[PDB]
């Protein structure tokens, strides 16, 4: 899996409360979080599907 | 059905306001809640469909 | 883990081609499979999301 | 709960494969059917959560 | 009709701003209305199509 | 009302199998038929609130 | 043309933010508003599509 | 507005029938058409908010 | 590539928090930006597919 | 980029006809492509952001 897989969550400075998808290195499966709107780092997903796909 | 079933709905600390389901093991049938976007329980589901197969 | 997510996913008898989400004990993971649109088992989750919290 | 939650699911005359949901009154939930695109009769949810809570 | 769609929209006691359609019986049409999130009556839906179908 | 919300719903030339409604002004509501894809008439609503809105 | 199509956007007294489309007939398009959920004047689309064929 | 606006809508190789919309620069608006799903031109658009805006 | 597709995201004078995506020409992809709602620039795409076709 | 970006779309064995999206290399960006179904390989994404930030 890629080594962005491995970074924890980044909400951003943005003010909106959307639901994202993230990898759980620890818990080896996605798990969501809230994400601002803006500057989105790479563990960071619309689709759980890709979230699976990309870092399981 | 899986013990989750029968755990309350969970918010948790984050600030969103999301709709999720959640099983009513009283009322017999899923219900809407509000989820905060972080920390889920098992018993939270996006999609009715899916909480009244799983604990129905 | 729930039993029903070690179950094979079944597509049934119905004409409809529509993606759904089923979990793959051998692999660890969720994966989509067609689903004929009636007579769903319980390993068929409209949401990955969904399908990683109960079967993950 | 009313009358036509009674009624068995009606796929209609038309050519579309789009998943509907139905009140199944001796299982006690709603489950998916496949419903042609016209003519639908009213136990026809585009929407599992109004389905259990206008059936159920 | 059945009789809950003669019941006034209910907001509920949660906080979500959240869109969903209750049948107006004066008006003769579904019309859109705020859910809280929690705590539903059944002059509630999800989808406008099942609002028209359900209580028109 | 239009005068659009008088006329026969249209599926057209195209081969797609997409739910749209139109208004059925005998029924005095909304209903689905099945749309395919290409030039649509304006009895043609992607979104059943709109049908009802626009027509009702 | 219908003639709703020449009022300005209405969001209405209730608290919600969401986006709509209106026609704006000096522009000669469909554009974005903010809808407040309830109480919607005819010039209020869900859908874009809807929008340009209803009042185009 | 952009050159890639005037020319014909373009379903392309594949075998998907997915409602996509295209700007008609004659008829001054975005319509409906049925992609393939691969080898897309620039007049195709998911959204008919964006090709409105884009286009129009 | 169109000239609106060099301006900075313009989030607006309304109030909603809408996921939106713009063109980062330096950056040579598209990225998501909030949106209040209204008095939308080019540079705004609903889908992520449309903008990197546009501006890509 | 991770090295699964360079590997050309997959289609599978399956029979649906879902729109995905792919990183190709050569263009430097994601494109749309008919997805079977199942057993899907790790080019392919379900959101076109999603596509962008893993790969581009």
């Amino acid at each position: 899996r890629p080594d962005f897989c491995l970074e924890p969550p980044y909400t951003g400075p943005c003010k909106a409360r959307i639901i994202r998808y993230f990898y759980n290195a620890k818990a080896g499966l996605c798990q969501t979080f809230v994400y601002g709107g803006c500057r989105a780092k790479r563990n960071n997903f619309k689709s759980a599907e890709d979230c699976m796909r990309t870092c399981g």
